[PDB]
């Protein structure tokens, strides 16, 4: 099996000691091909980049979701929430059964108003900028997505558009996620050097737990019913076990929604706007749709569904730069991958999503080009060729939420403003848990359409 360059006893590990590991892995896939082994002291995995191999990896009878070391560290604060639990843990299937109906396309009808609440706040912020000011795109998109998940998730207002420094919960979450990431490179995690890191990590966990537990407590105490996920989780029963989610798991689910949803969704909106300003023909087409469809002061649920080309723009942005990181799988039993690669029970695979989305054998030779017209379309897309939301029963539960949010917001943005790439911005992709176009800025000239 092809394998990248080695660093003696550290094997391939220093290759991910970099600000941009996913992009580094994409460059390794370019020179090595559809499969490569990646080794670290005491660990091994296999990175998959072709639809040919990924299609097999997506066979749930042969492979199940694995928690990468990253997710294992994130579990220290995300607990046995949906994102960081194993399929075979009682709490996975229990929460999946309870939550699935609350995340359906139909359920988006109930979240729409609160999504509009935050989206209007974003539009108003931009309406209120002075002539010689610009927009920090990923920064504002993250304010939007955090507040939207906060409001829709547990009826809590982070009020991100009222501050420079985020709500302490947000600061703690971002810092806990960065520390979970830092542990990946620590050969001696018990070194005194990390004592402060550990102290801060426990502090950040407490900040998050305290806020969420308080909100849950407050809600049970009042008996208040809201249009949020928390109300669903307090009222829900798993048809299988007949059990409701306990308070601690509910807390983990709320933290999980924020971890899994905020940056992935923010990144999507940021990349979508990036591609639009770099492809003014596409922007014109999307803006025509936005103006024709969104005829009311605020968008209705029905109208968002009709933003078809905006949806296509978003899928094409997800094709080129899927914002969620490569996901991990393990072999359920001994099995041979692609007729060439025997695997043992427990062997791990990684699905290198951005590479899959550039499989010139699936998409044609023009994979690097931004063409929403690819998604006209749809479902002609070969099965397992487009996987920004993961796979099977362990796919993104929030997919309908993310797309409704992104379509609504992008539509409003295109209805309300003309955008200028005033710096001729050079794409620079920052990686945290997720990808974003770092330092992407634009100027927005209002079309002066009232809300
Ligand atoms: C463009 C935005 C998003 C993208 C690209 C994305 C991507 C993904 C991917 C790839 C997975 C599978 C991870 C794995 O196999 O380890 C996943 C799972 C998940 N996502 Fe999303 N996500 C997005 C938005 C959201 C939002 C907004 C929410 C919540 C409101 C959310 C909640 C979850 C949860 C709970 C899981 C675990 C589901 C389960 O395994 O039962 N995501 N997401």
């Amino acid at each position: 099996m092809p394998q990248p360059k080695t660093f003696g006893e550290l094997k391939n590990l220093p290759l991910l000691n970099t600000d941009k590991p996913v992009q580094a892995l994409m460059k390794i896939a370019d020179e090595l091909g559809e499969i490569f082994k990646f080794e670290a002291p005491g660990r091994v995995t296999r990175y998959l980049s072709s639809q040919r191999l990924i299609k097999e990896a997506c066979d749930e009878s042969r492979f199940d979701k694995n928690l990468s070391q990253a997710l294992k560290f994130v579990r220290d604060f995300a607990g046995d929430g949906l994102f960081t639990s194993w399929t075979h843990e009682k709490n996975w299937k229990k929460a999946h059964n309870i939550l699935l109906p609350s995340f359906s396309q139909q359920a988006m009808k109930g979240y729409h108003a609160m999504m509009v609440d935050i989206a209007v706040q974003l539009v108003q912020k931009w309406e209120r900028l002075n002539a010689d000011e610009h927009i920090e795109v990923p920064e504002d998109m993250t304010r939007l997505t955090l507040d939207t998940i906060g409001l829709c998730g547990f009826n809590y207002r982070f009020n991100s558009f009222y501050r420079d420094q985020p709500h302490p919960f947000i600061t703690s979450m971002v810092r806990a996620l960065d520390e979970a990431m830092n542990k990946l490179q620590r050969a001696n995690p018990d070194d005194p050097a990390y004592d402060e890191n550990k102290r801060q990590f426990q502090e950040d966990i407490k900040v998050m737990n305290d806020l969420v537990d308080k909100i849950i407590a407050d809600r049970k105490a009042s008996g208040e019913q809201s249009d949020d996920l928390l109300t669903h989780m307090l009222n829900g029963k798993d048809p299988e076990t007949g059990e409701p989610l306990d308070d601690e798991n509910i807390r983990y689910q709320i933290i999980t929604f924020l971890i899994a949803g905020h940056e992935t969704t923010s990144g999507l909106l940021s990349f979508a706007l990036y591609f639009l300003v770099k492809n003014p023909h596409v922007l014109q087409k999307a803006a025509e749709e936005a103006a024709r469809v969104l005829v009311d002061p605020v968008p209705s649920y029905k109208q968002v569904k009709q933003l078809k080309y905006v949806g296509m723009v978003l899928n094409e942005a997800l094709r080129l730069w899927p914002t969620a990181p490569p996901f991990s799988l393990y072999a359920k039993e001994d099995t041979v991958l692609g007729g060439e690669y025997p695997l043992e029970k427990g062997d791990e695979l990684m699905v290198l999503i951005p590479q899959l989305h550039r499989d010139k054998t699936i998409w044609g030779d023009d994979v690097e080009e931004f063409r929403p017209e690819r998604f006209e379309n749809p479902s002609a897309i070969p099965q397992h060729a487009f996987k920004p939301f993961g796979n099977g029963q362990r796919a993104c539960i929030g997919q309908q939420f993310a797309l409704h949010e992104a379509t609504l917001v992008l539509g409003m943005m295109l209805k309300h403003f003309d955008f200028e790439d005033h710096t001729n911005y050079e794409l620079d992709i920052k990686e945290t848990l997720t990808l974003k176009p770092e330092g992407f800025v634009v100027k927005a000239k209002s079309k002066k359409i009232p809300l």
